[PDB]
């Protein structure tokens, strides 16, 4: 007698478990138990992952319903799970999306200067350096302060909520509520701060006093600040970190990108595709009875869309484990999801990674791990897979 | 077909695995495979642990022999494994041991002021607080700078070597050598620094120019600084952290110690006894064929002395999982080892814990975890078990 298969399989973000391919072949939708004890359907083929993400009857919003089977505990108010819907309903969709493009004047140069300044300080200090805590995450944090229009010096305390805010927990987390409420108060103060005129918060500040948005709540405006900061910083910092591992472990690739940096966009797209940053399947709740492969998913059941399931599917991406800069379908991966909830920061994230890698390869062309790869400490019960420290030398 | 049982069993430092008791009953010496692929004998009963630690033919020094079966890779020069022997041979044993007592004038008050100042800053900043990174470890770090006679401001960079120096790795760690050599150069500079006149380094500085120690190497003096700083900081910071978890999880105990703080020494002794801080058995290499329980250990074989094996042995400590402040045999645990290599900092460590707990209970009598216990991220492939962050509220 064995128990029902448990998810997630491994918190290690540097390699995919052999088990994923075996499951995809045998049972590309199959029943699993989450950390809460809930049952769920784990979907692991490209075809079935795409089907679920593209069918809105597999609802994100309804995952927050009281009494639903849960992947993990809410770390935000239940109405905040439908944040993008709330944004759209408030007529704020176009403005939010415009404010988080990497195309804003000066932004890319700010990114490059910031990356270069972080790297110079590591160089000055001498190897070993921690590329997560002292490069990737600070770069992510600086980027999102600039994108939000908020002071850089406020970034670190906001950042420090995230090790808790993005926990994947069986039970509610008291600290998450403390940090949430505090971070909300900060963003509400920002909207009242006349010095804040640029970026997302500057724009929301103005829209908040525009008559065309008079009956949009202050709660929604502050929520947008907290959610976009947290999602952006955690996602870009975590992605860049694990992409750096994948690069460092492929010196031939590292050298080619150092040699031909115009291939970096193609490289970052592949690093996105193979990225194991998302620790859990994307949760959705069936709002109807829906056939998914050989399984009739019943209304009220939880479905988990395993991103690496899709992204390493050899039917869609032949030789899935190899980075190939000339695939015919390079952006057709699901690293930024798909459908209604496709990542609004995908371009900004792509650019954070491109610029951080560009700068790292220039300043540290000899970059290598300073510890054997198995020594990396992978964060557990978290919504991302990340090494606690990423020690490198150069 | 199963593989040979692997060690360590779990990096979780908040509970002992049920498997340890089962093993102790069934097979209190049994064969296991280490992370290097080496075979070893894992010893898990009080009686057999004590036998091994008290028989010097189970050698610490010989664990460093080229070609021996290894628990993990050396992170120091092989001659440094015999550091205490080297100390004794150089006539430095009495001086080193005297310099690391908690009885030095002002030391306890420095500890208390430092603990109180760390706590006030957490209070000012507001919950949640990380009791590992922003209390236990800084307290350990400050204590050891003061004990060594070195500037407090030098503590943080020395501290940052330790996440690597105390790795438990299958392979040599390049960063460990970088940090070792750098930290050695620092301690050599300290011995040449005329401002350094107090503590262990002040005393070694003087003995280095005393004719009675003329043919003791500069290498040994600097090595003593690096080894005593690292072992002391890692051991006291890690112990206090996990003792804090054990306390916090027992509010009745926490309240009693807050109420009757004179029971704190008895409490710290029990917290020592149940402490899971050591991630691996203590390694020893047989220098002869020696009968240990039902096993004839052969010369050249590795033996691992599982401290919690001894310390949770119900034959020696009845109701082993319960903290009892009135045991008849309270200091007979093996938390500081036993025999030739008994911890030279045991009193200093006891006092760090007592004072840190005293101060925490006074400043934060309402101290509780701010996250569910399962959310703590336990450091892997490391010589200690420690949570990466210890989020608390009060
Ligand atoms: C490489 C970097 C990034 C990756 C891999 C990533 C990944 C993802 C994925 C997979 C989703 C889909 C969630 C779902 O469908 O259940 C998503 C949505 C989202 N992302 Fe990203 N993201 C990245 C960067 C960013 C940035 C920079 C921001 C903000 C500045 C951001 C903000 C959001 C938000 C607010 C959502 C929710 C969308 C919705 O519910 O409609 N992301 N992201
Ligand atoms: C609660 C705190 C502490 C614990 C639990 C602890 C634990 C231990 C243990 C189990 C050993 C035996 C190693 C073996 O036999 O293989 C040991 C030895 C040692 N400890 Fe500690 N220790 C603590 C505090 C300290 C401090 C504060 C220092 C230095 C300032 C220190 C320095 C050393 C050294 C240098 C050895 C090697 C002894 C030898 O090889 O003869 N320890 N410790």
């Amino acid at each position: 007698a064995t128990v029902l298969l448990e998810v997630p399989f491994s918190a290690r973000g540097d390699r995919i478990p052999d088990a994923v391919a075996e499951l995809r072949t045998r049972e590309p939708i199959r029943k699993v138990r989450t950390i809460t004890g809930a049952e769920a359907w784990l979907v692991s083929s490209y075809a079935l992952c795409t089907q679920v993400l593209e069918d809105r009857r597999f609802s994100m919003k309804e995952t927050a319903a009281a009494g639903a089977p849960r992947l993990n505990a809410l770390t935000v108010p239940p109405e905040v799970v439908n944040n993008m819907g709330n944004i759209a309903d408030a007529g704020l969709r176009k403005a939010v999306m415009k404010a988080i493009t990497p195309k804003a004047p000066g932004l890319e140069q700010f990114l490059r200067d910031t990356a270069n300044s972080l790297l110079d300080n590591l160089i000055t200090e001498g190897a070993p350096a921690d590329l997560r805590n002292d490069f990737a995450d600070p770069l992510a944090t600086a980027l999102h302060c600039k994108v939000l229009g908020i002071p850089q010096e406020d970034g670190p305390k906001l950042f420090r909520s995230l090790s808790i805010a993005f926990m994947s927990s069986a039970d509610p987390i008291p600290a998450a509520k403390i940090n949430w409420d505090r971070d909300i108060e900060y963003m509400a103060g920002i909207l009242e701060n006349p010095n804040i005129t640029t970026g997302l918060m500057g724009e929301l500040s103005r829209l908040r006093k525009d008559p065309a948005y008079s009956h949009v709540s202050d709660e929604l405006f502050a929520t947008i600040g907290v959610t976009f900061f947290g999602a952006g910083v955690i996602s870009t910092g975590s992605f860049l970190t694990t992409a750096l591992i994948s690069l460092i472990q492929r010196p031939q690739l590292r050298n080619l990108l150092h040699e031909k940096p115009e291939l970096i966009p193609a490289g970052v797209e592949e690093l996105l595709r193979i990225n194991l940053s998302f620790a859990d399947g994307l949760p959705r709740l069936a709002t109807a009875d829906i056939q998914v492969g050989d399984v009739l998913v019943r209304k009220g059941e939880l479905v988990l869309v395993l991103l690496e399931g899709a992204n390493f599917d050899p039917e869609h991406f032949p030789n899935p484990g190899s980075i190939e800069l000339d695939r015919p379908n390079p952006t057709s991966h699901l690293a930024h999801g798909r459908g209604q909830h496709f990542c609004p920061g995908s371009a900004l994230g792509r650019r954070h990674a491109q610029i951080g890698i560009e700068a790292l390869l220039k300043k540290m062309p000899g970059v290598d791990l300073a510890v054997p790869i198995d020594q990396l400490v992978w964060r557990t019960r978290f919504q991302r897979r990340i090494p606690e420290r990423l020690p490198v030398l150069w």
